[PDB]
């Protein structure tokens, strides 16, 4: 429904892939990016 | 799980935001949302 909504899962899910190689670092750069999109959702939808 | 609970859950609050959008209540809207927002971080990080 959400286009942004969309994007954020799709970055939770290169997120989870990365937790299962155990990849620290790209789970943590990338958690700041599902951070800031997931507020840019909260504007548009607020 | 199929998340359909916490789903519910968001979808119940986001119809009391609706009505105080509708009365025009800034406050009950802003406070509402930010349990809102709480639930769909969570409906985020059980994505798949």
């Amino acid at each position: 429904g959400s286009p942004l909504a969309q994007q954020i899962k799709n970055i939770h899910s290169f997120i989870h892939q990365a937790k299962a190689a155990g990849r620290m670092d790209e789970v943590r750069t990338l958690q700041e990016n599902l951070h800031q999109l997931m507020h840019e959702y909260f504007q548009q939808s607020d």
